[PDB]
């Protein structure tokens, strides 16, 4: 099944938003396979930091060496990547929709609170520099019986 | 006043969300005429079983006879046949938005959490069939002095 | 299992409880087996009437016939009916504490938003007062494989 | 920095919306910098009465002076005036959005609930009806470090 | 109708709970008949700070000078004094229960988020110093007929 | 500072509760400092099961191999351990108050949600089991500054 990485950024954290975050892809159905609170090195940015021209997040993953810890976590569905960014809502907070994670939580670009996946290669590209295969959980949600 | 039929479906009884989308119509000033928890039976989608061609609900209420127990309310007040479909939201939950029922708590078509009627017609042929006219409660809600 | 008479009273209802009260009941893991929007009428009332300076209830429930109707609701589950007493609270608001029903929403005696039955030996009498065994659904709850 | 005049309208006043209106703006990062619960008299609603053709809340000032208090506020954040009219959703709550405050709360244009400014002229002549100098609090919230 | 003093301390105000505590009063189903936000000054804090022995209210009221905006306001409705104290929780957070305010909220007994009024005569007292008479409205609120 | 080992148990995890549980600590002021979602393996296990006789949880942990992921935490604050004890309820979910963890979510010792250390002793052995040094992130939380 599909995967996608989400991460509340280290604004999100100060504000203590992580477990409203957490609780609206747990009542979405949405599978949680990987989670852990860190703080990103030198050495996880610098992994991708040429591709920041084309990719704007491994240029923000160089400001969160110095800012604050993040919550990294690997989310498990169907149509998980697309849905998780609508979930999110706009980029720019001023354009996400209320009932969204920005749109709710976050009022500029800079401090706007979650990070997902734009798409499917990025979402293999993300989880690989994040997690190593051991720390992904392999389990079966009870639950998934009346989700699907 | 107006009239709607709106029906938890047996994944929504399941994973335990009957409150939350109560709670949500309360709360937008709508008053609840009629409610019970049931058990789908032949009798009852044999009734207009012939019309699922160009109506589908009467195809998933076969489905229903041997799945679990739906939660079936009966919703009134100005506009709510198609204010309650704003506020389920699209019926494939990957196109509905944030904020409304399915946007919030479903992930598949197949297990989309709940029905509402699609219009006024279909609404007064729903309630028939789901409700004896003895079952609907005819009362006055104190704050409709405040809602309109 | 062990089952338990609730039913919100006319003014739960009047002051839109009825979507917040569920949802406790759902979140704790109890399972709902009945449910009924309904009218207490004369015949009802009149059923236990001579008994009502043993068990004050069947006072009230005179009291219902012209006030407004009550939302009727049969739970299932391990130890329910001392449990739902607990998770009302103490009869008079004032004495209920935080976090419980009246505790959270009500002010006075005479206004004190629910019901449950106070013991086994009422519960089944209550059950069998307001619903007949076909409005009582059998049916088995998935996520009761992670609550027991 | 910018800021915006909110009020609840005396119906979200009567339906015990205050909290949960408020509790929106602050999740959201916005600061509130001004905070009254008021009656409307005839010398606020005549100031500007004469403008009632061109705009409309003027004329609705002069019905309020009879039917409960208002609670009026001033938000002060970056956007907040274009920012808040998007929370509040459409003026017509049949049309606002789920997720919004009316498209939550509201079912009439009547009784809609919460007024905010349409423009930043606006907000500054509504703040000055309301508030006097005085009433408006300077001060540093500390997480606008994160918020900004 | 008995009424008393609440006041969201600076550290309240700060950590963005004014709109969740006045929504818990409001579902409680008290009546909210006076509320600013404003600054503590020397004025007020010194009209009694010769009680300070007696009352350590009136030695924080010093502090709050310097400290940032607190959220007074005036709650009516039957046993509302102590039912207030029993909604707060007691003044060490740790020693309150989950469920209260301070239970909830709060962690120390220097930022334990809210006052309210120990007793009658203390809240006539309060509400004087804070408030002048015509800042209270008197209203009546409709749902007080389901209320009492 | 002190911290506490907390563990959803693979029954919170099932039942979609991880968010809700965070989110309490997030509001009462507490700070993350460890987290990850974790599969409990013989080694870990293993390490202490000796012991089990005098300490029933690591009897649990030989359970948890093979029934499911766990969410481990470390939370840090001042009487951290006794508090998170007093939020998460009894034991036993029966004798659990509302307003707590186990009060509000949990029916059965069995399936009771989540563990917390019981005293600093053994949240000093059970953060050491279950975190190395380098997964303990150290951080200064903004907030703090009203906290404390």
């Amino acid at each position: 099944m599909e995967k996608t990485f989400l991460m509340v950024k280290p604004d999100g954290v100060q504000r203590a938003f992580i477990g409203e975050i957490v609780a609206r892809f747990e009542k979405k159905g949405f599978q949680l396979v990987g989670a852990k609170l860190m703080q990103v090195t030198p050495e996880i940015a610098g992994q991708h930091y040429a591709e920041h021209e084309e990719k704007p997040f491994f240029g923000e993953l160089v400001d969160f060496i110095t800012s604050g810890p993040v919550f990294a976590m690997v989310w498990q569905g169907e149509g998980v990547v697309d849905t998780a960014r609508n979930m999110m809502g706009k980029t720019r907070p001023h354009e996400a929709a209320p009932g969204t994670i920005r749109g709710d939580f976050g009022v500029t670009v800079a401090k706007n609170i979650i990070h997902g996946s734009d798409s499917l290669e990025s979402a293999e590209r993300e989880i690989g520099i994040f997690f190593k295969e051991e720390e992904l959980v392999d389990y079966s949600k009870l639950m998934n019986e009346w989700i699907y």
